[PDB]
C-alpha cells in the first residue's frame, strides 16, 4: 500500500554505507552508550565532520531502523538533523547500531549555561538570548507536536547548540522533567512534553540550576500531588514565569499548546528593549 510503500522509501533513506564513515576519538561514553567523532565522506567527494552514538534481537534492530527512518525524516532548523545510521556487528555476534549526527562543537545547552557563569566560559547571556533559546525550542517542538511525535525527554542538557547559536531538540527518548500524571498513571502526551518545557525554560531562567533545589527524586510525586512547583527564579520576569507555570497545570487539558507558547514567548521577546 501507500503506508507500507511510505515505510520502504523512509527506510531506504536512512542507512549509510560503513565505508563511508571513519570513526575518531571518543568524546562521551556512558552506560547505555558512546559518543564519538567521524568523517562522513559526502555526494559531493568532500567529508563532512560528524557526531557518532553507538548505541539485542533482531526484533529490536528492526525496530530501530524503523523508528531511525522516521526521525530521518525530520525537517526542521531547531530539530537536529539525523543523517542515517550503520549497524557494525561485534565478534560475539550482537549488533552495534550507530546513530550519525552533526557535529555541535559549542555542544548542550545545560552545560553552555553553567560554562557562561564561569571566567573561561563565554561570556553571561542576557535576558533576550536566553528567551531565544526558549523561543528555538518551542518552535523545533511546536514542529514535533504537528507531525504526533512526542519527545520524552525534553530537557536542556538533549537541546543542542549549533554554530549560529540556534537551538535544536536532541536526544530523542529523569524524574524531575516528567508530568505529575505521568508518575502517576506512566502515561505520556504532547501535554506531558509540555510539561518538560516548562522545566526547560526554568533551567534556562537559572541558567543550569538543577529543578526542585532541596527535593529528592524519591519525594517528587508527593511533593506535586500537594500543588508545590518550581519557583520563580531571582529577577525573572512575572509574564516569563506566568508562561512557565502555565506549562505545569494539573489537568493536562489546561496547558497550552506549544503554538500557543511559542507565540507567547516571540511577543515578549519583541518587547524586551
Ligand atoms: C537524534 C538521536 C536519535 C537517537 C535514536 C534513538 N533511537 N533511534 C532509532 C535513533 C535514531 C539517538 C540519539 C540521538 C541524538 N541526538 N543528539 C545526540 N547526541 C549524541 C548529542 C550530541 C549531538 C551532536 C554532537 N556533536 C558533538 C557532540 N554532540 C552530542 O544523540
Ligand atoms: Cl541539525
Ligand atoms: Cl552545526
Ligand atoms: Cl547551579
Ligand atoms: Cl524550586
Amino acid at each position: 500500500g501507500s503506508h507500507m510503500e511510505e515505510l520502504q522509501n523512509k527506510l531506504e533513506d536512512v542507512v549509510i554505507d560503513r565505508n563511508l564513515l571513519i570513526l575518531g576519538r571518543i568524546l562521551g561514553e556512558g552506560e547505555f552508550g558512546s559518543v564519538m567523532e567521524g568523517n562522513l565522506k559526502q555526494e559531493d567527494g568532500t567529508s563532512l565532520k560528524v557526531a557518532v552514538k553507538t548505541m539485542s534481537s533482531q526484533r529490536e534492530i528492526e525496530e530501530f531502523l524503523s523508528e531511525a527512518a522516521c526521525m530521518k525524516d525530520f525537517s526542521h532548523p531547531n530539530v537536529i538533523r539525523l543523517l542515517g545510521v550503520c549497524i557494525e556487528m561485534s565478534s560475539q555476534g550482537i549488533p552495534k547500531p550507530m546513530v550519525i549526527l552533526p557535529f555541535m562543537k559549542y555542544g548542550d545547552l545545560h552545560t553552555y549555561l553553567l560554562y557562561s557563569r564561569l571566567e573561561t566560559g563565554p561570556r553571561h547571556i542576557p535576558l533576550q538570548t536566553l528567551l531565544r533559546f526558549m523561543v528555538d525550542i518551542a518552535l523545533g517542538m511546536e514542529y514535533l507536536s504537528n507531525r504526533n511525535f512526542l519527545h520524552r525527554d525534553l530537557a536542556a542538557r538533549n537541546c543542542m547548540l549549533r554554530d549560529d547559536m540556534t537551538v535544536c531538540v536532541a536526544d530523542f527518548g529523569p524524574v524531575k522533567w516528567i508530568a505529575i500524571e505521568s508518575l502517576a498513571d506512566r502515561v505520556y502526551t504532547s501535554k506531558s512534553d509540555v510539561w518538560a518545557f516548562g522545566v526547560t525554560m526554568w533551567e534556562i531562567a537559572t541558567r543550569g540550576m538543577t529543578p526542585y533545589p532541596g527535593v529528592q527524586n524519591h519525594e517528587m510525586y508527593d511533593y506535586l500531588l500537594h500543588g508545590h512547583r518550581l519557583k520563580q527564579p531571582e529577577d525573572c520576569l512575572d509574564e516569563l514565569y506566568e508562561i512557565m507555570y502555565s506549562c505545569w497545570r494539573t489537568d493536562p487539558l489546561d496547558r497550552p499548546t506549544f503554538s500557543v507558547l511559542r507565540l507567547q514567548l516571540e511577543r515578549l521577546l519583541e518587547s524586551l528593549p
